[PDB]
């Protein structure tokens, strides 16, 4: 009943490896998941809402592990806080290149996809605000930048320069140096005066 | 002869307005151009091929216009040349909206405008990277990030950003804010000791 959904989910990520979600059936799908096709139809509309499902995971699976950090105050430098944070999506969707690959691409094709990244983007950002606004009122940041529009362009940036690395795109940041390349201008746009 | 291509091209981006490429059929682009069907097709193989050549049109406008600067030395700060080369692109890009919008999605179709976009991206992260160096050199910036690698960022940054904030994407900075916050970025992590 249950494994034969999480088959099909491991089945989908394993051939996203080697292949786009276009060049992968629903008998590539039943086949590698021990069942037929009619069958995988109970769990799956089709072989998209199978990536919706991978991809669902993997941003929760990240904003999960984004919580755990926000409700620890782990004793550090502000430059230790931020990097640590980065990590979180680095590791996580690091860990899943191939759904990260398909789901970023799924953007285009799918509104379910589609809004489902907008909602934790949004989620995101807003956190990373929220965080900026303590650090200012602190002191320990300056009143620079609207921090929602600061917040924005950091965690864009980070969406297209991760992701990049971690398909080798040209030009990209090579993938052991985007963590510490992301905490610096980081790190110099929150806290700097100039 | 000529301009017959070039109705063409206006027609394609005038209806690149309204909808996306998939729902223009070259029947609308003849129409549009005052010619037949087969006489477009002396021009174009395909609606892609009409859009890839408006790309390089855009791009090729953003690469000149560009270059115009780096001939010239205006007397000014460091925040106002950024500021100057940032808007090059802001203001390029954001002439052709549709086509911008219709060319970024046509990356993940077409390995002719993944090409193109790839080596005008090579070309501005090196430019970027030889004023980082230049900076740097003069004693006006410290020796912080391999400047190539900071140059990738940031322009990536300004990709995902410009294009998001022009298509008025959920998140994004808003388009009379977008230009500010990238100068900021920029600024504080080329300049920043921290
Ligand atoms: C300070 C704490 C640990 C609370 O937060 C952070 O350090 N963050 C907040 C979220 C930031 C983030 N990156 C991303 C994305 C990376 C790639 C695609 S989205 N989304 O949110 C990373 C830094
Ligand atoms: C200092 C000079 C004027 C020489 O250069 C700049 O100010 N630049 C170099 C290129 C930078 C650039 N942005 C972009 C893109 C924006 C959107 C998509 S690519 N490509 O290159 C903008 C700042």
């Amino acid at each position: 009943g249950d494994d034969r959904e999480l088959a099909i989910l491991a089945t989908a990520e394993n051939l996203l490896e080697d292949r786009p979600l276009a060049d992968i059936s629903v008998d590539d799908l039943a086949k590698g998941a021990g069942i037929s096709r009619p069958t995988f139809y109970f769990y799956f509309p089709s072989k998209e809402a199978v990536l919706l499902t991978l991809l669902d995971r993997v941003v929760n699976q990240a904003d999960m592990a984004l919580q755990t950090l926000a409700e620890n105050p782990a004793d550090t430098d502000r430059e230790n806080m931020w990097r640590t944070g980065i990590n979180v999506f680095f590791e996580t969707f690091g860990s899943h290149k191939a759904v990260t690959r398909a789901g970023q691409a799924a953007r285009a094709t799918s509104v379910e996809v589609a809004e489902l990244w907008s909602t934790f983007m949004q989620k995101w950002i807003a956190y990373t605000a929220a965080v900026i606004d303590a650090e200012r009122d602190r002191g320990a940041a300056p009143r620079t930048l609207p921090a929602h529009e600061l917040a924005t362009a950091l965690n864009l940036m980070n969406e297209r320069t991760l992701f990049a690395s971690f398909a080798g795109e040209q030009p990209s940041v090579p993938e052991a140096r985007v963590l510490d390349t992301l905490v610096h201008i980081w790190v110099t746009s929150i806290y700097g005066e100039n």
